[PDB]
């Protein structure tokens, strides 16, 4: 009558860290946090996360935001502020400033959690588990600690094999056979092969599992140490291997999918190119995501849409639509949408043909548009008769251009061409 | 006078009268209230009165329900329990039994309300506003009770011209030059005209504004009566109206509408051909019901729904849609969806063609199917090859047919025809 | 496997069985359900059952109701609707119109949606905290058909409860309902091992068991009665235990189970909580009843007419209170309550909105809703002076009511 | 005609919740004034947020000028209960403090004109700018008619204040139609009330603003080299010379029970007058009436156990004289006089409490005596310490003010010694 399984998430508390300032995306997170970023026609990336906890059985959580973002907390406060702090359940808002060492000396990730050591010693928990809140997975934390548990270990740091080619940007592990942490390196520009596969090294995911009050112990030793970064990968995980008290969990233990027989899904969305990638993956005959699951479901803001209206076209012609994602509140006249994502409130005139394109929420495109790989952003208000992802070096001139060739266009590059956003 | 236009709505209650069997919907309300009724891809009748209510400032709501209706008590638990009692802010379920005053003389709406009169008389309430909880309309309730004050009515009633070939299903009154009521009938079977118009004849719209402390002694006196059959319209309505004490109020006066040169809305929903065609009207370019008004929003169940999704069929080719609405967690392969309104998770698969026709929510439409001027009801499981609306004879045998020739389609209906649901 | 303990509650659909009339509690439940009764100064009996399947990680429910409903729906309504559908989680209202069984027998086909694999039955009824996720586990363990949670109770009063009989492991051997003579438990005379009316049920079997059940002209469609008896002579019935899964602090402390059932039960479970050491602990975090968060102003004290101060010994007093000086003294206050001047309150049950007037004298007593106490009035001092006026039980506690007071002259408005 | 009641409707509620302080000492060294608790349970934030729902106006902007942890939270837990599509929301908008110069500080104006962008997409045709740290009752609504009534650009809520206390407000002279002719922002000799020189005609820092032209002031304000970016310093004044300033006298639009009382008003500047504000509520006519169901002030619903009194260690009752005790209280025997405890404070056995206001979570240990003092969030009061009865001791341990309010925080007690946890 062992309950452990159901005792471990009741006794836990997820610490999402939700964002220090960044640019790899781009005017994306120009006027927003990547956690707050689009995805899916419906979602925000942190969705996932919090959605994994709730999901996990982790129902008390803290997401911590290293700058005023307005977007995130607005989410947080329409989406994920339900819960009844009666019945052991929260998501709090856990404020942090990004602090300096030196003139150009950052502290680091950790520090942002010791910030609100306070706070998190007073949820009591017994095991903190620490998320990353800007990528897309599907993972049972419950499942995680319990290996953590069996394991005997200190810290437990969920991995994952990727390109050795793309391992530079991730901390990198070697295992013994007992899944224990024998070496561990941040960011290395020559990253380790996998022992038996050179084309992969051992990433890992940035998803811990901590015993709590030993994790108190290493954030205050840490905050005093005038050598450390404060980081969780260029400090903390390397020295809590050396201690031989870090352990790895192998992702495929706790990654949920419908097929077994499929890799395991997890998307950092890095790049303007990954991000416009994993939203086109919602809208293939077979996603590789799958977010019709009704075991797993993913929470988010249940904003209230009329349901998308399909309507002729000014010659009276219909519409046609191949592989395409239709959000609420679209309003689509006639034209060809194709391979798309097409977010809430969407309007689109006459005679478009719109192909493997993401439109964020509240973008006009005007009649007799062309638009192909590209990423329209909030509220764009595409002229008549453009084209875009026809001609590159037209298109690199008014917009951003990926070295793939996926474009970006902003509500800014469009005022700037002259092209009014009212 | 200064405050009154915003006090009016705050001293106010409105009584959802919402126990309506809606008979003559046939099998769409066997198993639903009739405000309980699917409309417009994600909302339920009910959701316009109470909506109305909200926006004109009315934010005290008693929804009285003649019978256990499952599905009408879910639904305003799911979308209509957001309310904080403390802020003078509720929607009250009250239940009303169907009593009977001989052996087929059955008791009427007002004995609906007089049997909850100790819970409402606890309101405190200086006006109560009485709704018809089975009508699609929009209006502003705060400009009615202005209305009524102004008049200094006891009792004023929202009417409205209808084409006089319908309005023996009215109540229908001829006021004088002060919109006072001088004459009152309930459904008559020759409907007088209006003086100006023989065409049209001046109709009641089942929407009371009352003074409070007058209602209640009214329904007193109603519930000892052994001459009344307890109806507003059949019962109290003429008696206020003899005694000089009841009122008109022009519906234009109160009608929220985007378009100001068009003609007010109002759908009573009587008939299947009447709800399959207030529905199709959303699907048009120009609706004649406006529902992207944000100054007038509709509340409803905010259901979480993936959004729609159109995959290619199993030859890989695209789909068309012309004049359609098609509701989140949708999925359509291919296919060919011309007028139609699609409700939640509606499920349609390769080589089909839709016309004209109204799916229920989750229902799933199996390969190759045409389906023409029907409505397919809740989680019908339409098999594959099945082919509605173009063999009259055929629809009449197998399913439910309209005169006019719309085609409903039921769970049971299917499963009597050996199709597994 | 390993995941079991947690999956078992998520696989699982909880039946809350809240039709109750409770005749025995006389007038209190005259215009309320048993369910819809007042416990504990801000909670109502359902909100056990419910929060005991929130805190098993069963978050899907139907209530099934039936009399005197309106203000056990409007609670369902305030305080228990909440849920979001899409994360698998409801409150449902299952109206029923012939027993217990019948009534989760005319919701069949809501029921089978569900496409729960165990279902939970439960009596809204009840006061007690148990986590069904570990009764979920012994009844997986044990691969029973149905699982019967059991106490001993004293023999003398097993005549109101279904009497069982069991092996070594923990099989149903012998099953009456009701005994007017019940079967001592072995080993112990003093003792008879009683079905606390709860129970797990694997679905699909549950469902056929229904099935027949309805079709069978001689049966009373009981669960206690008709049902059970029937699982346990084909040997698919097995026992739980109720320490097994009973919650409570100390765990010296006999196991905690009400079922309320007369005047004098519920006044005594109530100041229970008054007391320095309730059997009942409400201050546990690990196990929290949920309830309406109604908004009340905090309990307010304040000088009598004479300017001089109150005195309180071992009592509750809810939000919304307002105490004029007085003497309260084992008493449980619930929201909103007017105590004025010159007041001498003892072992008193006081429900919410009662103004008790001036030089008002109560003892051993239980005021309804709203209550309109005239001034000088004293009850719980003169028996057959109370039993005039209101009800008095055999032990001597005084029900008083809105009506009663009107029939005696005493405005209430 | 119904002006009233749509004035509101086209209105949103600019709520100022920032603006770094000290003159609480360290009531606010670890959260904004406007999270500042007062009344057993609330925060002062509620009043303006309460005010503005039962005015008509549920559209509101809180703009905090800093990450206020524990304000976030709280708007977060009680203030997060709106759904956008009715027209109804509380936006966090996030101001950071900006220097004009060394020591040159960007005003409460700024704080505006930072969020610009999203207040112009609310598209308001009126904006209300509220200072979310004063305690009061007021409907909005009557100061919007009477700012519409009077054809004003900009409205200025006013009340006359004593004059030795009139140099921390803005101080106004008007004309017989109550339009603003002079005005002078904080003046060290404050210009006295014709006909009556022991008072002031002050601002209450609540104005009504007609929208684009608030967007036009701001926008030239925003530009302006000479400007310190402030409502009362910078554009009052120049709202005043072009002579489009009014002004709305505090009792058009104040609540309250007692018509015959004076205006209550509480800006809670010091530790002695938050002491008296709350005090108030426990006294048997309290000057502010927190029982009016006619204007509720709405907060976070904590979930709490009942207030339980037990007998203390001897077996003794307890006693209690004009106080409150709030929910998941545990009171074991003791005194307690003349004070207000906030929510689950535990008072063990032979303890006195006079004039005393303790803050949710306080621990106080067995034997002890506080007298006139305020004992902040989660103290744990050590056995048989005295508080309130030695001056200088007082004032040693803890903060004491010019008037003898002692004020007690988790960092002095554990500064003497004495563990917090
Ligand atoms: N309809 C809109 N028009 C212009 N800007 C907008 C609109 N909606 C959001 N924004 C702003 O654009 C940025 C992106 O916001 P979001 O799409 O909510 O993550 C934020 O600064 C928003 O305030
Ligand atoms: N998916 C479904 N399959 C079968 N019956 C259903 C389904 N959804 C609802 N019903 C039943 O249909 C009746 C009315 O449904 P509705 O008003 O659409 O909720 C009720 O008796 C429901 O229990
Ligand atoms: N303040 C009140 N005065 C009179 N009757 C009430 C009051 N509050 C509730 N009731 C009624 O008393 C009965 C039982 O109330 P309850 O305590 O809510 O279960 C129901 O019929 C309620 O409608
Ligand atoms: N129980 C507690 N013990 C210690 N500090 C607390 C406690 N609750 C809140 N705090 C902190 O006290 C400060 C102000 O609290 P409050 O404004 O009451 O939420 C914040 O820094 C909180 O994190
Ligand atoms: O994950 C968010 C963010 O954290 C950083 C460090 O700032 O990297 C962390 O997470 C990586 C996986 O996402 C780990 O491999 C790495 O060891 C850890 O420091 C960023 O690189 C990353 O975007």
């Amino acid at each position: 009558h062992l309950m452990l399984a159901r005792q471990l998430p009741l006794k836990s508390v997820a610490l999402i860290l939700a964002g220090g300032r960044g640019t790899r995306l781009k005017d994306l997170t120009n006027k927003r946090a990547k956690p707050a970023v689009h995805f899916g026609g419906k979602f925000r990336i942190i969705d996932f996360a919090l959605s994994n906890c709730i999901n996990s059985g982790i129902r008390r959580m803290g997401v911590i935001t290293q700058y005023q973002s307005h977007t995130l907390v607005q989410h947080i406060q329409r989406g994920w502020s339900f819960f009844n702090e009666e019945m052991n359940e929260f998501v709090d808002l856990l404020p942090a400033q990004q602090r300096m060492k030196g003139e150009n000396w950052y502290r680091g990730t950790a520090d942002a959690v010791t910030q609100n050591l306070d706070i998190i010693r007073r949820y009591k928990a017994e095991y903190v588990v620490i998320l990353a809140g800007d990528h897309i997975y599907k993972q049972d934390y419950s499942r995680m600690l319990i290996d953590h548990v069996e394991k005997g270990a200190r810290c437990t740091v969920a991995c994952m094999p990727v390109p050795i080619e793309e391992a530079s940007a991730f901390g990198v592990m070697a295992v013994d056979e007992n899944d224990k942490i024998i070496e561990f390196v941040e960011k290395p520009a020559n990253p380790p092969s996998m022992p038996n596969d050179p084309s992969k090294s051992l990433a890992s995911m940035g998803i811990y599992v901590f015993d709590a009050d030993y994790l108190y112990e290493l954030l205050e030793e840490d905050d005093r140490d005038e050598n450390s970064s404060h980081d969780f990968g260029k400090d903390l995980i390397p020295k809590i291997t050396e201690a031989g008290l870090a352990y790895a969990h192998p992702f495929p233990l706790s990654c949920v999918q419908s097929d077994p027989d499929a890799e395991p899904y997890w998307r950092d969305v890095g790049t303007l190119e990954a991000y416009w990638k994993a939203n086109l993956d919602l809208a293939s005959v077979v996603p590789e995501l799958d977010m019709y699951d009704r075991n797993w479901p993913i929470r988010t803001y249940n904003e209230s849409l009329p349901p998308a209206k399909f309507v002729q076209d000014r010659s009276g012609s219909h519409g046609m639509t191949l592989n395409s994602l239709v959000s609420g509140g679209c309003v689509i006249s006639g034209s060809v949408v194709v391979q798309s994502v097409l977010f809430s409130r969407v309007r689109v005139n006459s005679f478009c043909n719109i192909d493997s394109a993401v439109l964020l929420p509240e973008v006009w495109v005007g009649r007799s548009c062309r638009l192909r790989r590209c990423v329209i952003d909030r509220a764009c208000v595409i002229p008549e008769g453009m084209v875009i992802g026809e001609n590159a070096e037209e298109d690199a001139r008014r917009f951003y251009r990926s070295e793939e060739g996926i474009v970006l266009v902003t509500r800014e590059m469009l005022r700037k061409l002259g092209h009014k956003q009212e």
